[PDB]
């Protein structure tokens, strides 16, 4: 589970 | 911005 | 920006 | 920007 | 579990 | 679990 928000 | 996982 | 994992 | 992980 | 926010 | 916010 991996997330990435700019 | 907005991220859910289960 | 919000994130969540389970 | 909030952050949680279980 | 990897969460990242700029 | 990792975890990063600028």
């Amino acid at each position: 589970n991996n997330q990435n928000t700019f």
